[PDB]
């Protein structure tokens, strides 16, 4: 019984994060083969204003690197721009590389996030891509290039390279082809984030497990059809739902169907507070359904 | 910016982990030098009824034992009683032992739980020791001997292995010298857990994060005595305070200190009002003030 947030295991992730310094700037990056990847902006002149990254790569000297696994120091060959990554090739093999893949992640998904701080892995943590394509993470000075993985049957998936902190408090990575998650700019200049909503097939996906761990005082004897409620949800800061299928072994278990269930989440809208679910805030949309059915039943 | 519930990195505990199963009853270890730790309950026949573990222990026979670190099996040279605990000799030092201690940890300390089935790490959290000596797990059958860990410089500091879960779905470990926490019994009988109250200086220090993170809707010009507050306290269900020097940092950083703090607790004690505080629609107390100082100052 019970619900929490989890990481996966970091082991295989952790003896592949490095250190990487250039000039006043200093950060994390990951080396995997005979290659390090980190955010560009470690090659960036101090400036509020915009930065020309291929003038900065243009006046970089290789010599001016310092990268380093430990207090082993890597030989720096080459560099290569990748979106707002830098990929740069070292003399060595990484002989702790794991069986890997890059994919990016979409709304609504969760990984790993693995806190890094001068080249060490500090902390781990599960997130979820928010609708404006953001997480909820902490991060503080120094976090940049820590990476957000997945491991998939014996494989790491790494989907994100921490960039950049906006105005709120949220943040914002890129994924490892370099392309920077919601089009956000690896600048300093101040930009917003866009209008966040609450992922609804996530609220689902918690309140089925709150139903198999028995709550069920917040559960309505009303119903609303998909359509109808996703008319009202980007009226009410929620999204719409598309996904159905993956429900049916919930409903199944719990005998509660999806309808009932988004009537529920609009009287919660309406007393919103007044009680917790499993000790969580009503309307939690950390949890997907693949988190939810195998913490209750299992992998 | 932000706040999470992290764990520390993982890796040096995964690889401490085996499989012990005996009969019918299948569990996990911990594999430290040449002993393997866990929970005794593995050879009880039963889990239904009152158990004599001396008896048990009396009719075992080591071959039945199943011991495996991935592939790798283990041979049983001897068992020992070592409280809720069997002390299992095995004819192989693990060579990735870390240096380790053991802690008994106190309520309102936080720790890192590695969820563990079937001898292999599926997932890690951080969790908070109640009051009553339980802690907010998640955790299925198959779980018994997943690991409670700190690590502090380099230094791995053990302090749960898992036990059982009582009626309500709350968790309940030993510490590895096989004390259980709480005194509650590895007995399959009925047992509920006992008064629960919330960590104030816990809060407290939640609060002091909020601050640091920009939420101050709820912060009281009013303020109350700390021999005032602990008054209300123990009709209100939460602890009192009596050390307040964990606070200087907190105070200096925000410029708050902790009686407007109290005064702030009494008005959010009964609801946020339709509100939220860095996410949550209830006062938390599963952060520590070590915890809120090093994920938003480091160290
Ligand atoms: C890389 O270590 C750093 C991570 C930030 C630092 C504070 N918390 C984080 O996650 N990234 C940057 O500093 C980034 C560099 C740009 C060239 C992409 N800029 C940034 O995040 O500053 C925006 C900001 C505004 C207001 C408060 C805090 C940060
Ligand atoms: C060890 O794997 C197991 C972990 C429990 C199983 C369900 N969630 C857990 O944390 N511990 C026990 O099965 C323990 C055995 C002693 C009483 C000897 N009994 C227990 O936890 O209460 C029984 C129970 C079983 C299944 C669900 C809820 C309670």
């Amino acid at each position: 019984a019970g619900l929490r947030k989890m990481a996966q295991p970091s082991g295989v992730v952790e003896k592949c994060i490095v250190r990487v310094c250039y000039g006043n700037m200093a950060l994390n990056g990951l080396w995997l083969g005979d290659t390090v990847m980190c955010p560009r902006h470690v090659i960036a002149s101090s400036t509020t204003s915009t930065i020309d990254y291929d003038y900065a790569l243009s006046v970089l000297r290789l010599h001016n690197f310092s990268i380093s696994s430990g207090n082993v120091f890597l030989g720096v060959v080459g560099v290569t721009m990748r979106g707002a990554l830098l990929q740069i090739k070292v003399n060595q093999n990484n002989v702790h590389t794991p069986k890997y893949t890059y994919r990016t992640v979409r709304p609504g998904e969760s990984f790993n996030i693995l806190a890094c701080y001068d080249g060490a892995a500090a902390g781990v943590y599960g997130v979820n891509m928010r609708s404006n394509y953001t997480i909820r993470g902490s991060f503080i000075n120094g976090a940049c290039g820590s990476p957000g993985y997945n491991i998939n049957n014996g494989t790491v998936e790494f989907c994100y390279l921490h960039q950049l902190e906006l105005g709120s408090g949220c943040h914002v990575g890129s994924d490892l082809d370099g392309v920077m998650y919601g089009g956000y700019e690896d600048q300093p200049t101040l930009q917003v984030e866009g209008a966040s909503s609450l992922f609804t097939e996530n609220v689902l996906a918690f309140l089925y497990a709150a139903l198999i761990n028995g709550s069920t005082w917040w559960l309505s004897s009303s119903r609303i059809a998909v359509d109808r409620f996703n008319e009202w949800a980007v009226h009410n800061g929620m999204t719409t739902v598309v996904n159905t299928d993956c429900f049916s072994i919930l409903a199944a278990k719990t005998g509660v169907d999806v309808q009932r269930l988004l009537a529920s989440i609009q009287s919660l809208h309406k007393n919103f507070g007044g009680k917790q679910i499993l000790g969580y805030t009503s309307l939690t949309d950390e949890f997907t359904t693949g988190e939810v059915i195998r913490q209750m039943y299992g992998v």
